[PDB]
């Protein structure tokens, strides 16, 4: 299909993000992906495997973003401003990160979603801890978790300047 | 004690787990332990159960917010007082789980956002006069993450760690 299967994994991601894990059905995914049901059943008779597929696709996207953050943080050479920017870009990219966001929030009370979620907090820590210490590293990721949830809740993100200022206070000393 | 109440509290639970669209008399009958949806139908023929469930959580949220307000006037060290209160909140996850679930969920469900906003708007107005907009907003944001990240990572920031990060953020 040149990627009918890949559209079904990408739909299933959004599905699971919106309805949860035990809220996966072939009908929904076909709807979600705009493909015939038979394509879904043919490629993923077993829904557990569609679940695995959908979580791995998110996990890949998560770790992929993190590596990009890694690349940017070495090169740029200024910490607060870089992190401020990277966060801003992310807060703005509502398309295609909704899901990672839908899942990360859900994981808050859903152990089965935490292996996927912990990649963010663990990954950020590995990135920052060497550069700023672990107390600072933890405090910053705490703030970022807040920045996203707070932005979504209130409907307005912190500006880059506001982010930069708060990061700088958290990393100072 | 009162079966109305037990049904609105169960409905809160169900909304917290299955969203709002997931709410049904049947699910609530189970969560409530009401013998049959029949008591559920009696007290709430239609789903103005949502409105009661949402208002019950609003009342609980405002209430805790009033408690924070009281505890703040009752001391001087703002940072350490906010930390203590948060530490207590993280330690009472069991009491406050449904509120937390609803808050998380509201990130992508606009219908849960009027309830959810009582927190940020509330903390903002509470602290803004003491530390100004910038700091009050930065603290609320940090608190949003303090709870989420504690849940995700399974380890909360300590009182000392909370106090330290808050002190950095409030300082003019
Ligand atoms: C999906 C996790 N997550 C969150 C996040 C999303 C929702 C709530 C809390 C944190 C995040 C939040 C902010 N502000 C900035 C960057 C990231 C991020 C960056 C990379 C990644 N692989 C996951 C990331
Ligand atoms: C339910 C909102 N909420 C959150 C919160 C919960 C989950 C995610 C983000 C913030 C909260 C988080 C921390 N750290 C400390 C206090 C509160 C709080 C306090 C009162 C209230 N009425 C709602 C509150």
């Amino acid at each position: 299909p040149a990627g009918r299967r890949q559209a079904i994994v990408e739909a299933a991601e959004r599905v699971i993000a919106r309805q949860g894990l035990g809220g996966l059905s072939h009908r929904r995914v076909a709807a979600e992906a705009n493909v015939p049901v038979g394509s879904t059943t043919y490629y993923f008779n077993d829904l557990d495997a569609l679940r695995e597929a959908a979580l791995a696709h998110a996990a890949n996207a998560s770790a992929d973003l993190l590596a990009q953050w890694r690349s940017d943080l070495d090169k740029d050479r200024d910490l607060a401003a870089t992190l401020a920017r990277l966060t801003t870009v992310y807060l703005a990219d509502q398309d295609r990160y909704r899901t990672l966001n839908e899942l990360y929030m859900a994981a808050a009370h859903r152990p089965e979603l935490q292996r996927l979620a912990r990649l963010w907090p663990d990954g950020l820590l590995a990135l920052l801890e060497p550069r700023i210490g672990r107390r600072a590293a933890n405090a910053v990721t705490v703030f970022f978790d807040g920045a996203t949830l707070h932005a979504l809740i209130t409907g307005t993100p912190l500006s880059t300047d506001e982010l930069t200022d708060a990061i700088a206070r958290l990393v100072a000393d």
